[PDB]
């Protein structure tokens, strides 16, 4: 275990920032992920050769879609790294291990379509899994990959530790279904405001980890403006392809998925920062005060979208 992963000077500094962008060199992202695992977990959490084989099989089962791709997996994992490193006294050995892996695996085999498009299309995944359809598919892909030869990165855990870390990963992946976020955040807001929240309660921990997953999964809204604006182009590239598919079934798409409604994107973003993102990072900051820079960069990008609405800025 005398093989440390090292990063160039600028990446070693800036990867500690919540707003870090992992860059356009795909062949560096496995190295970045391993480095974050060695520092947040430890060099002996996993055998390097199995982790590397795992990472490359995971990469292989992400698709060449505009947004829900391999670069999103690593980006979401980096946001979990920042949260873990700035809160290191609060999490267990098994939570460190499981959570970066859950983030890497959390959108495995995404085709760029929502749970609603699978219901309206009558995709077979919708018969198998009636709610959190894609998310139950992503967990199931995670299990397939763990069961490939030489891919059990959790080989040294007991039977009952292996079962807990898989349950951490299952719950974390299910939580990235944004339809569940609204309930989970309501519950955590009441629990914090009445002072009933208890990190020794497993059902409370599950809720906090879920919100952590929502925060990590939306983290595009918490990058510097040019990253935030450029990533919104890839998100809408997918939404509009899905709305096209909705039209082919003879169904009117909701406005965010209609490419004809392109000029209303700035007002849509504002709707989404006020109804989803700001509440998300506000609640997470109350629970984990050191996650502050996420909410701060969210508020900053809200102003940016407001400048776009008043013509002081453009977005093509
Ligand atoms: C930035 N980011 N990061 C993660 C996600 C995510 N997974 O949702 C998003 C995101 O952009 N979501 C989003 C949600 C609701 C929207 N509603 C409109 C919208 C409404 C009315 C007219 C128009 Cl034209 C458009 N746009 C939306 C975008
Ligand atoms: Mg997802
Ligand atoms: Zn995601």
């Amino acid at each position: 275990g005398l093989m440390q992963f090292t990063l160039p000077v600028r990446l070693c500094k800036e990867i500690e920032l919540f707003h870090f962008d992992i860059g356009p060199f795909e062949n560096m992202w496995p190295g970045i992920f391993v480095y974050m695992v060695h520092r947040s977990c430890g060099t002996s959490c996993f055998e390097l050769e199995k982790l590397c084989r795992f990472i490359m099989s995971v990469k292989k089962n992400y698709r060449r879609v505009p947004y829900h791709n391999w670069k999103h997996a690593v980006t979401v994992a980096h946001c979990m790294y920042a949260i873990l490193q700035n809160n290191h006294t609060l999490f267990t050995d098994l939570e460190r291990k499981g959570l970066l892996i859950a983030c890497l695996c959390h959108d495995l085999d995404h085709r760029g379509f929502s749970n609603s498009y699978l219901q309206k299309f009558d995709h077979p995944l919708a018969a198998l899994y009636s709610t959190s359809t894609m998310e139950q598919h992503h967990f199931s892909q995670t299990v397939s990959i763990l069961q490939l030869e030489g891919h059990n990165i959790f080989s040294t855990l007991s039977s009952s530790e292996y079962e807990q870390v898989l349950e951490i990963i299952r719950k974390a992946i299910i939580a990235t279904d944004l339809a569940l976020y609204f309930g989970n955040r309501k519950q955590l807001e009441e629990m914090y405001q009445t002072g009933s929240l208890n990190l020794n309660n497993q059902s409370h921990r599950d809720r906090v980890i879920g919100l952590m997953m929502t925060a990590c999964d939306l983290c595009s809204v918490t990058k510097l403006w040019p990253v935030t604006k450029l990533t919104a182009n890839d998100i809408y590239a997918e939404f509009w392809a899905e709305g096209d598919e909705m039209k082919k079934l003879g169904i009117q798409p909701i406005p965010m998925m209609d490419r004809d409604k392109k000029d209303e994107v700035p007002q849509g973003q504002l709707g989404f920062y006020n109804a989803v993102a700001i509440p998300c990072y506000t609640t997470l900051t109350q629970i984990l005060p050191p996650t502050e820079p996420l909410l701060k960069a969210c508020r900053d990008n809200l102003s940016q979208w407001e400048k776009v609405i008043r013509g002081e800025e453009t977005a093509t």
